[PDB]
């Protein structure tokens, strides 16, 4: 079908080689940020990005998804010059990041009205850029799936169908969330191929993560390094194992790293004694090293991260 | 030099002329307008702010106080636009308006830590401008006093103490948020002629608002024009028998007019019958003339709107 680039003349599906399926080049509250632009650092966070991908880009990453959208700090202009530092391939999203409730301005506005906006990020461009958007991110939690988020979740529906572009979902793997936006997203008319169910990484439940698989969708094992969630150590055992069943065709592996975070819980001093090896190159480090210890081969892990995406995309 | 302005010098608490405590030249939300701004036309935004602040003017208007901050959309550099082209006594606040919970942001942080950002735009500056914040905005709706909103408040305490600045409160009048965000400042050392509890004027029931003036702290009937809340005529009643009744030194009256509003409760087509009246000078074409043909002398008025305000910034 072929995927829309940042910066860049656009490439086909079958091009996208190695790719990074769940990663933040920086993330904050918009809100935060425009009030209080004394708390940020381009500088500082336009380095910190930088070096990651061009070292990510030394283990052979081709190609990074970044499902930063409205509420995580979406920002085109920032995304493109790390292009032009890089020359790495970024797939840029649209969509809604929320909890609970919609922005105010989403009040009595027809689920139609939000795709729209999926659909122009889309097809016309990315805060008046020519970027388009190649996927659409959406998100779940614990407060489940509330009135507002699933108003977004068929928003999503409906841009997938008008543009084919996939789904990239963000949910909670301890309470269904994932599940449901496999239900609804499916009874709208969405293909299961064409979504993938972020982070259920966050558990060990195998009987969970499989009936969401079986479902035809993609199963996101994407946090290692974030240790408050899952353990590395207990992650790579849960994903190796899933493999040994089989169910590699529908494995997405990540690390959904920020290079640079707002969040209280990422403080330049919490990370060190928290999530301290939490980097884009964890899984090289570790897990992939750790699955080939217990022969999986070359040919799987291509599978994971190279042919995954490619029909995800197509 | 006590009383910050938007593009102007510092001024004494006296000399402010009479003033709308409570009006928004522009409202909107960060995050939307941030990733979607072709949603928005800033050329029409500031020509009807211009507009509206002139034909205040005209009336006799000679400060504004502006309580649009994070959630409301506050630009500084908006505001400069629109002080140039009128020389309007804008004053701009701080805070943090929400309904349920904070940006991820703010997740782990204290309400200490978050006392430290009012503090900054009263001392320091606005997004990082010379323009000082003159007072601080929480807020609290049909959701209740959630722990995020519980934490804002007492974090719009600690800044008054050491600033001396004013709060001025957003409200429902329908379920005593006014009154608990009443008894949670005073507690936090705040004095209470230093509060504003807004929105008062959006019911009838006149018990539920003596209590709260009966406490020290500024009634806010600030919602003329917003039939949606409560019908002009309906309001005049009110605010006429709480005259009658000597709260004239305790209450003060605004539109809380959105020269541009970004709720779709306030869509362009539905604008007649929900607020056909509605505009930043609809007092002084109704409401005062009411008030003065029923028995309400000049001095009254100029208590309401003129001395009421001096004492808030005292
Ligand atoms: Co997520
Ligand atoms: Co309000
Ligand atoms: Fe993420
Ligand atoms: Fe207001």
């Amino acid at each position: 079908m072929r995927i829309p680039l940042v910066g860049k003349d656009s490439i086909e599906s079958k091009d996208i080689g190695f790719t990074l399926i769940h990663e933040h080049l920086r993330v904050f509250s918009e809100a935060v940020r425009q009030q209080w632009p004394h708390l940020y650092n381009e500088d500082e966070e336009f380095r910190n990005a930088v070096n990651e991908v061009k070292r990510a880009m030394q283990f052979g990453v081709k190609t990074i998804v970044d499902p930063t959208v409205m509420g995580l700090g979406r920002d085109i202009r920032f995304m493109e010059k790390v292009v032009k530092a890089t020359g790495i391939n970024l797939v840029a999203g649209t969509g809604i990041y929320i909890y609970i409730d919609l922005p105010f301005y989403f009040l009595n506005r027809s689920i139609d009205e939000i795709a729209d906006l999926f659909i122009h990020d889309i097809k016309e461009g990315i805060q008046g850029t020519l970027n388009k958007a190649g996927f659409v991110k959406i998100a779940a939690d614990e407060p489940g799936i509330t009135k507002d988020v699933e108003k977004v979740i068929r928003a999503a529906a409906i841009a997938n169908k008008e543009t084919k572009v996939p789904i990239i979902t963000h949910s909670n793997a301890h309470n269904n969330t994932g599940l449901e936006q496999q239900r609804i997203l499916t009874e709208e008319g969405v293909d299961p191929g064409k979504i993938l169910i972020g982070h259920l990484g966050d558990t060990d439940n195998i009987d969970y993560i499989k009936k969401i698989a079986d479902k035809g969708s993609f199963i996101g094992l994407d946090r290692y390094g974030l240790d408050l969630f899952l353990p590395v150590d207990k992650r790579n055992e849960t994903t190796l194992r899933l493999i040994k069943d089989g169910y590699s065709d529908k494995i997405m592996i990540s690390h959904d790293y920020c290079c640079t975070i707002d969040l209280g819980t990422a403080k330049p001093e919490y990370k060190p004694k928290l999530a301290p090896r939490w980097s884009i190159t964890l899984i090289f480090e570790d897990t992939i090293p750790f699955l080939k210890r217990n022969g999986v081969n070359e040919e799987v892990i291509a599978t994971i991260f190279k042919e995954n995406p490619k029909k995800f995309f197509s």
